[PDB]
């Protein structure tokens, strides 16, 4: 029989291992020849594997690269202007890769050029609250200073935005061992920790969903009209560069000025973590000087798009997409994901060769330039937006399959919660001590839901990955899953070697997943979700789960507002309309569920499948959120303080945020009321899409 | 049998006559009790007629009314400040209506209050080119002057916008006999001409598709957050008031200053049509003073929404909508349309009572507040936008059924051209001399297509009626049809008694359509289109007709640009991408048509019906046109100089318009190139929705 079990059984750990090795021997940086060659290889293999069509879709987008003959670095300079200390020009390459060429040195992509010299101010994680504390409580002025911030906690683009707004003239990012060195584990190559010479690459844009900085709204095709650089979306105005903790220690150790305000400002280095500005007395005349010479350059990128045509509903698309470009070797990010996608394609193609097809069309994507701002997925979705909004059932992301070896992690729309619970109950746990138990059991035990007994935690989608255009711009139900660490015994950020040269095949094979069993489990979860979404007669979405979360989010945003009872009285700020809309959504969803269970009629079925498919779409507001026109989903947007985190009722959240500091409270509370109206209207409008159609 | 013929045969001229008489005995001004009573009557009757559900959908919107105890008027004042001439406080009511109360006096809805005094400047029709001629060629400065403009040629909202931008401090609108008095016909009540005391009411907003000025984007429901007046959309900044030609003659006859520049500036009154500023020597110290005291007031309005549920595709909507609010009695506008809708509902309900239902759902709408800015249709569409964009097949408008008695007039999307040609070939001509001939034959003979032999003229949709939100905001295929005059023997504007108290049942019954046969023909055309759209197995849209017009519009916009060959060379302005996209659309449409003809499979059918339905939707750009976010259709928008007229490739048209006057030609030609890209991309994207889906 051709059923889910046949699909799942065909997936092999050893194939995923072979593919990951194949994908990680040389760098595959976006816009380089090596990554175009890998695109062509994947295209050829997906055709071999049996897909109906496999094409490259290319775009010409703004990318950023260091200047090979004028390297980026930072100095401490003395009074005479002699550079008495320089940061590294490259990470020491790992064993056996010391002769690999075309390793891009650490840099912050899209930094402008400049050579600013000045006094340092240390800004902790450069979060909104870190700058509040500096400016409001400590009265430290960052204007015209170079800021040094530790990585961690929030997206580094938000750090740079916050430093720019505080008036900084440059930003130095570094990895503190507090956040990237787990106690008791060895540095690479002897363990999975970040060595003192390791450095995290990464872009520092604030695109807010725009895609290619030069062509917001429209694909960067052959005839596209491009903005000039000065009108580009999301570029930073001040130079930025990342360093490791050996170099950081040399910059921090001389810091004077004010003491750190409390222990949450101290990392693990043997330095006082003084805030500055500038150095202690003996060194007060020394300064820090950046030298940044990277260039922004329009460059061709290539997505691979494979199609497995549906037997019954070929005009309904279930998309499995993940990126292929990497900063260096991409051992975890993204090739641990891409190898899993490759094996999923192979398994679906095996069934296809025996005469099976899924009910709906499945699209498979190998995106380019994710690392430079989700560029490949976003341009392709801009090109195909009309097809996607009228035919897109679901998008399942497939970046890094692992960031630890402890338990499952899933972030998804509420519409997929029931699907995920049901699928994981049918999958075997790969965990030690859970032999013969379901993945649901191990996952629920290790990661309990904060709200419900006997259920696992599933998070909201944030951003910083390729589902962003599909979910928050276009309103297509989206999900992602991977194996993760235990956050409770682990205070560190993501995984330590993230975006470093040390992220290699050997890192994964030796330290993360020697038997490829966590990868296989992740292929079963992503692959199984795609299988159900593409083959279930009725869409496997439960609108009732959206009703439950909408109530939770309404309670949450009301509770934020209720910190200001005087203002709510003065300005007549009521959440009544929002709770009313949520109550209505609950009632209508419950009645729709009864009809869905209670209807041989393919029109009523497809009418009902269309109501399920367009339910996520109903949360889109075509006017977007304030000053972020590509974040159109009214329930979820990436946090305005941290692109990685999701925020619920973001329009009301941002209206309330720091409202006690607004100079015109009438206007500010007016805008809170406006956002309440927009949210209540959108919830009620979404509910009404589930009412009887006539 | 229950087929189109049964539907059509049930329509009766005498019923339309009875309904028009019923609808026109008292005024039905938006927001008044009388129009709420009529809404309730129509709701009750539509239920009686057999519709499945008939509801009122109400909204609270900004309306405008004169102050009953402080009337609007205009004066000529002397040096001492004595008002030596005053314009009328009301139109002399017609015979037998001299005791009807609640006739709103002539006013310009949404005018601000004020009593500006100043010198007059006469500005012809107050068109963009009239102001170019005054300022650029004649060097006449309108700043701080009161402008007097004749009605006609363009929407009066555009006249007011143009006068405001020229620096006018008030605007007087009047009806010149050149434009509202057909030679050889008598004034009302003895003929259908405008008497010297007659005055055209009408709003002077520039909403650009926004709907209620206070709630752009969102329905004006019970909890809506409203803009303050100073942030409202589209309100005029200077007072405006309309007068008849007896009063106009008194204002114009003393005009001095410059002579009219040529005969196209002279109307038919016995005055020189001097441009001014101010009066001839003896009267040079006299001034004109306006007194405007109207108020803007949020007021409840009521749409009636009737539903005839589809038997097979109840989640596909064909909408027949027209408004019910009138300035006074609404003899032509809108009740000649509303009586036709009423009889269509009655006929469909007759078939329903015998057990028939249409394949798709038909929605019937009696909109309110059309006269105040398309408010009722637009708020309802804002409320229901998610249902409409995913389920809306077509919208057929139903305002005035007649504006003459000569031949048919149709304006519609190219997708309905074939449907209209085929339907009119099956209908009887009502014209004298065409007894026994089809409506197609009479219409084609009287109104030949400018492009094609043996076909009738069908125009683009402009705006200034209730299809605007459905077509240019939401991208739902739309059409309208009515009987019209012979434009060739008739230099006058619309019909003479438009928006005057003289537009009565008697005007229609005595002078326009005594036998109600043109009304019946119009009911057959609107009703027949709805019947086909709602019952044809395959949608009756032909995508090939869009390909033909897109080529015509591309040739047209290229020819405009080619007036500037030097600039096109300097700035490398190419239309190649647009012609390429149009060529591709042509090829893909031709192949889709073959598949449509060449496919027992209801999924392939509905998949194909969905491609037909979403084809108009594909021309929507969610970012809208520049500074007009509610005009989202890239092929058609209302002209930025005349809301009544449609413009094709409006984004490129407005980029090119008066470009030789722009101070930075590099920037201006850059924006032309940007609009070419947007248009070529949208055409290609629309074409791709017709490609095989996988
Ligand atoms: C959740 O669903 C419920 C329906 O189950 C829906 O209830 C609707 O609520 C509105 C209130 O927002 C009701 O509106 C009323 O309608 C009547 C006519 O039907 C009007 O007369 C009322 O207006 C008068 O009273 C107002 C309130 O004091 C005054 O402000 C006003 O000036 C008038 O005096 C009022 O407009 C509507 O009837 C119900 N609909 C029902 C019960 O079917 C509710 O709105 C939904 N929630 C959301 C957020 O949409
Ligand atoms: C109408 O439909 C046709 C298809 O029937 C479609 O043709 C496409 O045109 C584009 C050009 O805009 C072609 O793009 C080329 O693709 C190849 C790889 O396939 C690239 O190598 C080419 O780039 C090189 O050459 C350029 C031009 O000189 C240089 O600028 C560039 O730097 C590279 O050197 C180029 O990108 C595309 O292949 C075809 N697709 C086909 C034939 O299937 C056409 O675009 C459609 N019209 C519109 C308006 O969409
Ligand atoms: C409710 O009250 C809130 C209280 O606050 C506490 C909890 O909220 C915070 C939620 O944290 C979300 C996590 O933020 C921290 C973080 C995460 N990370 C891991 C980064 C892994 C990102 C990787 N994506 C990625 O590398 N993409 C590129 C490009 C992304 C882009 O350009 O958008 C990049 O990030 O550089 C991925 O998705 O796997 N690092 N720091
Ligand atoms: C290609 O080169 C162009 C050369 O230019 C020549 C041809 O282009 C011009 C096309 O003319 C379009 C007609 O404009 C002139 C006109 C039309 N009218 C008739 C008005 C009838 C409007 C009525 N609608 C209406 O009354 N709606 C209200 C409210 C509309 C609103 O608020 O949007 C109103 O107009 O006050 C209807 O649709 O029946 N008066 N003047
Ligand atoms: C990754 O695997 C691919 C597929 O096997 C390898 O590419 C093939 O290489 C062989 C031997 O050079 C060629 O004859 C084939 O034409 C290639 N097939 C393709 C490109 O589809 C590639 O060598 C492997 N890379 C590494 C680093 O092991
Ligand atoms: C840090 O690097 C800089 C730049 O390479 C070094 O300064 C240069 O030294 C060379 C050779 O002695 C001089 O000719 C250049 O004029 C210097 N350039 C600048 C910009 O000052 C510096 O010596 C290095 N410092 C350390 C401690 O290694
Ligand atoms: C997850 O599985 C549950 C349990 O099988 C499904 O809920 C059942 O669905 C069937 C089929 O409609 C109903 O007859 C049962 O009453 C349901 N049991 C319940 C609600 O406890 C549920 O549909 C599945 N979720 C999916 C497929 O998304
Ligand atoms: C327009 O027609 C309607 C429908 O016949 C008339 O309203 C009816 O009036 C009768 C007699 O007063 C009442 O008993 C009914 O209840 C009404 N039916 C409704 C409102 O649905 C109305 O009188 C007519 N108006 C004019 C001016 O002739
Ligand atoms: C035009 O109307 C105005 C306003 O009614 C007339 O002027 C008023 O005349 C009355 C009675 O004689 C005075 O008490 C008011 O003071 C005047 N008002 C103003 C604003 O001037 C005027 O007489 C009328 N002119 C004509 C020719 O009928
Ligand atoms: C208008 O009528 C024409 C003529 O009947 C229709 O065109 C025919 O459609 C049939 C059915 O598919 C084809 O087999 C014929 O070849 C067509 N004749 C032609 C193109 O000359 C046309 O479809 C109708 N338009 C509608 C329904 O929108
Ligand atoms: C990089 O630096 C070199 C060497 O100083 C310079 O000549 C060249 O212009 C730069 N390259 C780019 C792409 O800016
Ligand atoms: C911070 O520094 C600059 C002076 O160089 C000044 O313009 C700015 O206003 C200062 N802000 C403060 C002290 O709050
Ligand atoms: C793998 O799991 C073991 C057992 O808990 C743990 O000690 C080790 O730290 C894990 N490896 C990684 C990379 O997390
Ligand atoms: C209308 O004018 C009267 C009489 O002068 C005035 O008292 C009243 O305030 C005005 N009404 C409105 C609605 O402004
Ligand atoms: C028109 O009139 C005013 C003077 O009252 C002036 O400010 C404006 O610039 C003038 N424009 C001209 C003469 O072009
Ligand atoms: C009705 O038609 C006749 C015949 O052409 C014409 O003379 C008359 O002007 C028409 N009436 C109207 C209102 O157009
Ligand atoms: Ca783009
Ligand atoms: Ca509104
Ligand atoms: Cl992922
Ligand atoms: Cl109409
Ligand atoms: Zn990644
Ligand atoms: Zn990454
Ligand atoms: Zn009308
Ligand atoms: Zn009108």
């Amino acid at each position: 029989k051709h059923n889910m079990k046949a699909f799942l059984d065909e997936l092999k750990a050893e194939n995923i291992k072979k593919f990951l090795y194949n994908f990680t021997q040389i760098p595959h940086l976006a816009g380089t020849e090596q990554n175009f060659q890998l695109a062509k290889q994947i295209q050829s293999q997906w055709k071999e594997f049996g897909l109906d069509s496999v094409e490259l879709a290319h775009y010409d987008v703004l990318l950023s690269y260091p200047n090979k003959t004028h390297p980026n670095y930072i100095s401490i300079i003395n009074e005479d202007g002699n550079e008495i200390f320089n940061t590294s020009l490259f990470e020491p390459p790992p064993p056996g890769y010391e002769n690999v060429s075309d390793i891009v040195p650490p840099f912050s992509a899209f930094s402008p050029q400049g050579m600013p010299e000045g006094d340092l101010v240390y800004v902790n994680y450069a979060r909104t609250e870190d700058f509040f504390k500096l400016e409001r409580d400590m009265k430290i002025n960052c204007s015209g200073k170079i800021v040094i911030a530790r990585y961690g906690k929030v997206f580094r683009g938000n750090k740079v935005k916050n430093a720019q707004l505080a008036g900084a003239k440059g930003v130095i990012l570094y990895s503190d061992p507090a956040d990237y060195f787990a106690p008791g584990v060895k540095s690479y190559p002897d363990g999975w920790n970040l060595p003192g010479g390791g450095v995290q690459r990464g872009n520092i844009l604030n695109l807010n969903g725009a895609g290619d900085p030069l062509t917001p709204g429209y694909p960067a095709n052959e005839y596209a009209y491009r903005r000039g650089i000065a009108e580009a979306v999301g570029l930073p105005s001040i130079p930025v560069h990342p360093i490791g903790y050996y170099d950081a220690q040399k910059l921090l150790e001389k810091m004077g000025g004010s003491a750190p305000p409390d222990s949450s400002w101290r990392g693990s280095l043997k330095v006082p973590y003084n805030v500055g500005p500038g150095f202690t007395g003996n060194f007060s005349t020394q300064k820090v000087k950046m030298h940044i010479h990277s260039t922004n350059e329009v460059t061709r990128i290539y997505n691979v798009i494979g199609t497995l045509r549906g037997a019954v509903e070929p005009d309904r698309y279930v998309i499995l997409g993940g990126h292929r470009d990497s900063w260096v070797f991409g051992g975890i990010d993204p090739q641990s994901g891409a190898a899993v996608v490759h094996e999923i394609v192979r398994s679906f193609g095996t069934l296809k060769k025996e005469g099976w097809r899924p009910r709906r069309t499945i699209l498979f994507a190998s995106w380019d330039a994710e690392e430079f701002g989700l560029l490949g997925s976003t341009e392709w979705a801009e090109e195909n937006s009309r097809l996607l909004q009228e035919r897109g059932v679901a998008y399942i992301n497939a970046d890094s399959s692992i960031e630890g070896n402890y338990t499952l992690r899933v972030d998804c729309t509420p519409l997929m919660y029931s699907l995920v619970h049901n699928l994981t109950k049918e999958l075997k746990s790969p965990d030690e001590g859970f032999e013969g138990k379901s993945l649901y059991e191990s996952w629920t035990k290790k990661s309990p839901s904060p709200e419900f007994s006997g259920m696992p935690r599933i998070s909201k989608l944030g951003s910083g990955n390729d589902f962003e255009v599909f979910f928050q711009r276009l309103g297509i139900a989206s999900g992602r899953a991977r194996y993760t660490k235990n956050w409770e015994t682990n205070k560190f950020s993501g995984y330590p070697l993230y975006h470093s040269v040390y992220e290699t095949y050997e890192l994964v094979e030796k330290f993360y997943d020697p038997m490829f069993k966590y990868h296989l489990t992740v292929a079963q979860v992503r692959g199984g979700m795609v299988f159900e979404l593409a083959n279930s007669i009725v869409q496997p979405f439960d609108c009732r789960d959206y009703a439950v979360v909408l109530r939770k989010y309404a309670d949450k945003i009301y509770s934020i507002s209720m910190k200001h009872p005087q203002e709510m009285k003065t300005y007549s700020v009521s959440f009544d309309s929002l709770f009313s809309a949520v109550k209505n959504f609950t009632e209508i969803a419950s009645k729709f569920s009864e009809r869905l269970q209670d209807f041989s009629n393919p029109i009523v079925l497809r009418m009902m499948n269309d109501q399920l498919m367009f339910l996520e779409r109903a949360f889109i507001d075509p006017l977007g959120l304030p000053d972020r026109p590509f974040y159109r989903h009214v329930i979820y947007a990436p946090s305005s303080h941290n692109k990685y985190a999701g925020e619920s009722f973001p329009g009301i959240y941002d209206a309330l945020f720091d409202i006690e500091s607004k100079v015109d409270p009438s206007k500010a509370w007016g805008e809170v009321k406006r956002q309440i109206y927009v949210a209540a209207f959108t919830v009620q409008a979404a509910a009404e899409t589930l009412s009887e159609v006539a």
